[PDB]
């Protein structure tokens, strides 16, 4: 199987899977069954902003998210991303529904990789304002789309903008990431994306993930709902 | 054949394909045949600069090139890059050597595109100070390799680091950048390299491109020598 | 008296100090009396966007104008700023109303300068998307205010956010900025502001301007309205 | 007195003030005594890079020291320094010598600080590859010198290249740096700095420190030697 570190906006409880009983973001290694989380005040059809960071001096990863007017959420987890994450990856974005559903409406996607040798800095870095109908350097798998509105819909819309269920859809940035070289003293991430989850019902589903993966990753079968177009099982 | 707009540093005068009588750096458009040169006091065995710009405003395709206390030479000329190129593009570098020979060693390479709305950025950046033997975002053609000393040898070098005749190779970077938008009001981009041209002979040849091309570029057949890589004539 | 160079964003056409008889953008050297204009379709109550870019190769200054939903308007000058400005400057925005009046509210501003020399990069970066009541990198001269509603207001608001007549107001970046070194092959400069013009009359008055001076530059005396804050009289 | 937040490499050891037996990288707050130590193996005349992180979600502050051809040296100790420094402070690099001397060169010095908001960045960034004679954008103090050679001298130095003791000397950043803002969701810095620390004797002292100051920040008194510029005794 592939190997996935995520950060996870979880818009619905599973709690059999270990979900607290209310949305929330959390931190994803190798399982879709968060090593933390955090409560997350979900605002149904609000723009919503999530930062990730990560470096290997500390070796933490950490996430924000926030609307405007309101508070944030936060949670961190310690993990050496060079013990879980091969040399080279690919970044992307992730999304389902299941029989509950939401729109999974990506507005904006930053991303920046830094590796200082003690020679010193290779750097990558993309910004999306906007999603052109043939995005040449998104991977899309699954039922992302690109281009309505200018903007990235991870899973099924239909043409009035209404979200459909049991979708899953990605988004992976073309070029390999070199997230670790045998010469670097220090190696750093971080990720923002701006996106735009919103449903006709009290109860959303199933949320947005921005992953990082072996750069051949592909949708696992049956990874709608829960899973988050990330994870083949529940383990 | 492939579209290419390049700029060229030419280490060897073939005066009947129009180059002057001295080693110069040049703007070729879809010709080996510079539409403007300057001359360029291009020195054995030192480490060089170049820095190319360009604006959709301007539309002026400009690029100096220097060395550590020399003074700089320089050439702009005057083209609208978007009746020239496609959309998409790939960015690369190209280097050649005929019956006279030189190293063509790339040390560094960094490129900046940003497209700007009226919404407003798209950007792609990337930094690449040291490669190495298996550099994934790299498309890698003809003879040439990386992780040499941490370097990019565009044309072939024996163990010895003496460089070979005859040799011809290139480097795209692996992600299609988007140099054309229709809701853009400025795109602009900057590529820099720095090089090292070493050659026994007091006649090197043949020189160093940064270049423009449709994405699925490759080496013309034939292009050793006065083409560079680039072209499969002297038309 | 002080030295300056400016894009203006003309709202008022003075059609005696050579204006032409529509809003309108320009570049002004030395002079209110613009060296070159281009029509501006200056909408009342829009959020607008402002871009300058210049570099030392091409020696031309460029703008660019536009709202969401609306074509851009663009104008260009060739100067070659080292023959006009000194060394060291100061970089600032600058706005004014007369009889006729307008808001002159900036909601965010990035400048970017950039030295390369033959050794290579010295950078100034700066970017606001927020202003605070004692905002200390920033010199407020005249009427200017920062921190309401999180914005810079060039010119005096009412505490109903009405725009007062007779006034005039700018903000300076703290810091000079070096734009000529002895040793730079390539010294480039661009500037980004997003505006809010509004005013309760068919003919707003009198514009805003992004302007470069001397470090030391200060309002001149009797350069509300048509002297946009940057000149002492209409030669 | 001054607030001081610092790293300092620590060329010289000072046991009755907690330094260990040998050179040492140090976080220093509020005091010369470190809150933590790493061993540092400094090589007398060899150019050396430092490289200086924090956010204010991780509230974790690291450094990492190295030189071409060698390991790293690596520290890191848990502040949040909201609690510690104001909301607006400036940024320098310190240095001394006593009876015990060396050069204190700086070859490079860049800055980044970034301010994220619920609305999104604030951001100022400055690099220095170049010193000139009359750098406006710096505030000198005590021996402080640039310029000669295009570098940064920390500390007193003959014509003859030969270092000084009994010197003191730091360069801040001309603009205020905003740390804190009450609306931001992660705040981030990051520091690099290229130094030559070079010395006839085999007993070098004192050693260089990035440092962050209240914004009126001075030499104290008496801070030659083992206080590094930095503080006004040794508690
Ligand atoms: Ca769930
Ligand atoms: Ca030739
Ligand atoms: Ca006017
Ligand atoms: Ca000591
Ligand atoms: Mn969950
Ligand atoms: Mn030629
Ligand atoms: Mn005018
Ligand atoms: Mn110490």
């Amino acid at each position: 199987a592939d190997t996935i570190v995520a950060v996870e906006l979880d818009t619905y409880p599973n709690t059999d899977i270990g979900d607290p009983s209310y949305p929330h973001i959390g931190i994803d290694i190798k399982s879709v069954r968060s090593k933390k989380t955090a409560k997350w005040n979900m605002q149904n059809g609000k723009v919503g902003t999530a930062h990730i960071i990560y470096n290997s001096v500390d070796k933490r990863l950490s996430a924000v998210v926030s609307y405007p007017n309101a508070d944030s959420a936060t949670v961190s987890y310690d993990v050496d991303l060079d013990n879980v994450l091969p040399e080279w990856v690919r970044v992307g974005l992730s999304a389902s529904t299941g029989l509950y559903k939401e729109t999974n409406t990506i507005l904006s996607w930053s991303f920046t990789s830094k590796l200082k040798s003690n020679s010193e800095t290779n750097a990558l870095h993309f910004m999306f304002n906007q999603f052109s109908k043939d995005q040449k350097d998104l991977i899309l798998q699954g039922d992302a789309t690109t281009g309505t509105d200018g903007n990235l819909e991870l899973t099924r819309v239909s043409s009035n903008g209404s979200p459909q269920g049991s979708s899953v859809g990605r988004a992976l940035f073309y070029a390999p990431v070199h997230i670790w070289e045998s010469s670097a003293v220090v190696a750093s991430f971080e990720a923002t994306f701006t996106f735009l989850i919103k449903s006709p019902d009290s109860h959303p589903a199933d949320g947005i993930a921005f992953f990082i993966s072996n750069i051949d990753s592909s949708i696992p079968s049956g990874s709608t709902g829960r899973l988050l177009g990330l994870f083949p099982d529940a383990n």
